[PDB]
């Protein structure tokens, strides 16, 4: 996250920490995601399809710091890596950017609820609040495009959803924006999402309620002026949500 503010996990209680064991031991963090249901993370495709194995891979609930423990985090193993079949990769764009984790525990458990884990609803189909709707995105992603190492301590920032008709113009993203995409950007390209935000919450409220609007997808560069963040359309993927949970 480029501007925005430092938070703990009590602010996005759905947030998943992502990580990966390398052959040798060491655990390097991959991306974000959400809890969606006590078995179910929800993250971007792009995240894992480079190393496609479950066995790889580890979530955290619970935890405010990339590398230090926070007091009730909860570990997980990856019991499914469910990645979308029709996943594709342009110059810029990742089309149909989405895969969903069944989390298990060594102890064969889901995540339990606490004041530090929770899971955040989706929205209604094909319904997404209007333009200008001011939304929330979270992650240990880099503070500055250039930076080398990525935050210790989480981060959200606030960016405003921009119209279809206006994320398509040919000097935002002409048409590697499709439908089921959202943009959202700050007025002044000040804040935004990054490298290592990649499968995060967009939340907005949405009749009246803390509602999971987008998964952090793409964009060009960080907090470039005319190059909004690009978010997965969680609207337009309900049947899927639904059909493979
Ligand atoms: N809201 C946005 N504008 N962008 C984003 O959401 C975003 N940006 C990048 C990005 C572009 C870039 C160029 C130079 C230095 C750092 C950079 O990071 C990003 N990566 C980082 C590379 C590893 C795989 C994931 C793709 N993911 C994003 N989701």
């Amino acid at each position: 996250i480029i501007g925005g503010e430092f938070t703990t996990i009590e602010n996005q209680p759905w947030f998943a920490a992502i990580y990966r064991r390398h052959r040798g031991g060491s655990v390097t963090y991959v991306c974000g995601g959400s809890l969606i249901s006590p078995c179910w993370v929800i993250s971007a495709t792009h995240c894992f399809i480079d190393y496609p194995k479950k066995e790889d891979y580890i979530v955290y609930l619970g935890r405010s710091r990339l590398n230090s423990n926070t007091q009730g985090e909860m570990k997980f193993e990856v019991e499914n890596l469910i990645l979308h079949k029709d996943y594709s990769a342009d110059t810029l764009a990742y089309h149909n950017d989405i895969a969903l984790l069944k989390i298990r525990s060594k102890e064969g458990r889901c995540a339990q609820p606490s004041r530090t884990i929770q899971t955040i609803a989706l929205p209604s189909m094909y319904n997404d609040p209007q333009f200008g709707t001011s939304c929330e995105i979270t992650g240990f992603g880099k503070e500055q495009s250039t930076d080398y190492l990525y935050p210790e301590q989480l981060k959200m920032t606030v960016v405003k959803l921009i119209s279809h008709r206006e994320c398509q113009q040919p000097h935002y993203y002409g048409s590697e924006v499709t439908t089921k995409m959202l943009c959202a950007a700050d007025p002044q390209w000040k804040t935004d999402s990054c490298q290592g935000d990649s499968g995060g919450p967009l939340v907005c409220s949405l009749q009246g309620r803390m509602t999971l609007t987008g998964i952090v997808s793409w964009g060009r560069g960080c907090a470039l002026k005319d190059k909004p963040g690009v978010y997965t359309r969680v609207s337009h993927f309900l049947p899927w949500i639904r059909s493979h949970t």
